[PDB]
C-alpha cells in the first residue's frame, strides 16, 4: 500500500493512481514573482467560533483532528470561493529536519511543516460527493517555521502520546482552530488536488502568505509518531510530504500586492 517510503512513496503512486500525472496536481511551487495580484478576489471569511472538534486519529499517514460537519458550525467563504465550505478535519505534513516538511514551497523555499484545514462544499451534501467535483473542497494551507512556541498548538502536541501508532484515536473536544491562524489572511490561490491518494482533482487551494511559528520542541513531538501499528516494527512518522508537481496550465493568483 502507498506511503512515503522508498518502495511505496510519491514516485510510485501513479501505478495505482494514474491521476498522479494529471493536469491539476498539488502541491506546487509558488513563484512569488509570477503570481498575479487579482483585485477581484475578496477577503477570506473564516468563521470558526462555533467549531466542534470531536476526535484526533493517527491514520498511518498523519494525524487528523476531526470536526462535527453535520451543520454550518465552522465554515470558510469569500476569497475565490462561491458558496459555503464546512471544516471537516485538519492535519499536518512535516519533515525529519527543520529544512523540509512543507508540501507547497515558496520560491523553492521549504518550511518545517504545513497545516491543512480541509473544507467541503455544502452544495454537494456530503464529503464523499464533494470530492468527486472540481470545486468540491477548499483547503486552507498554512506554513510552519521553527521559532517561538505557538500556544494554541500545545493541546494538540500533548495528546500525541496517546495516538502514537496507526489506528489509535482519542477524544479531542473543545479545541479551537482559531489558535492556529496567523495574523494576516493574505493568500495565494490556484486549482489543484488532494496531496495524498486518491489524489482527486477537486481542491481549491488557499495558501496563506504568513507562516506561523512553532518551537523546536513542538515539532520534535510530531516526529515521535509512528506510521506502523502497535506491535509492528517501529517506523517514525516523518517526511510525510509530496514534492512539488508541475504547474502546467495554471496561474497562481495573489490576494495582495
Ligand atoms: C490519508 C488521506 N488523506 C486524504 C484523503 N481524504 C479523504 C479521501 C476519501 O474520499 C475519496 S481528505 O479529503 O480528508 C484529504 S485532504 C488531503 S490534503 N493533503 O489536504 O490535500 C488529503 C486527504
Ligand atoms: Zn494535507
Amino acid at each position: 500500500h502507498w506511503g512515503y517510503g522508498k518502495h511505496n512513496g510519491p514516485e510510485h503512486w501513479h501505478k495505482d493512481f494514474p491521476i498522479a500525472k494529471g493536469e491539476r496536481q498539488s502541491p506546487v511551487d509558488i513563484d512569488t514573482h509570477t503570481a498575479k495580484y487579482d483585485p477581484s478576489l475578496k477577503p477570506l471569511s473564516v468563521s470558526y467560533d462555533q467549531a466542534t472538534s470531536l476526535r484526533i486519529l493517527n491514520n498511518g499517514h498523519a494525524f487528523n483532528v476531526e470536526f462535527d460537519d453535520s451543520q454550518d458550525k465552522a465554515v470558510l467563504k469569500g476569497g475565490p470561493l462561491d458558496g459555503t465550505y464546512r471544516l471537516i478535519q485538519f492535519h499536518f505534513h512535516w519533515g525529519s529536519l527543520d529544512g523540509q516538511g512543507s508540501e507547497h514551497t515558496v520560491d523553492k523555499k521549504k518550511y518545517a511543516a504545513e497545516l491543512h484545514l480541509v473544507h467541503w462544499n455544502t452544495k454537494y451534501g456530503d464529503f464523499g460527493k464533494a470530492v468527486q467535483q472540481p470545486d468540491g473542497l477548499a483547503v486552507l494551507g498554512i506554513f510552519l517555521k521553527v521559532g517561538s512556541a505557538k500556544p494554541g498548538l500545545q493541546k494538540v502536541v500533548d495528546v500525541l502520546d496517546s495516538i502514537k501508532t496507526k489506528g489509535k484515536s482519542a477524544d479531542f473536544t473543545n479545541f479551537d482552530p482559531r489558535g492556529l491562524l496567523p495574523e494576516s489572511l493574505d493568500y495565494w490561490t490556484y486549482p489543484g488536488s488532494l496531496t495524498t491518494p486518491p489524489l482527486l482533482e477537486c481542491v481549491t487551494w488557499i495558501v496563506l502568505k504568513e507562516p506561523i511559528s512553532v518551537s523546536s520542541e513542538q515539532v520534535l513531538k510530531f516526529r515521535k509518531l509512528n506510521f506502523n501499528g502497535e506491535g509492528e516494527p517501529e517506523e517514525l512518522m516523518v517526511d510525510n510530504w509530496r514534492p512539488a508537481q508541475p504547474l502546467k496550465n495554471r496561474q497562481i493568483k495573489a490576494s495582495f500586492k
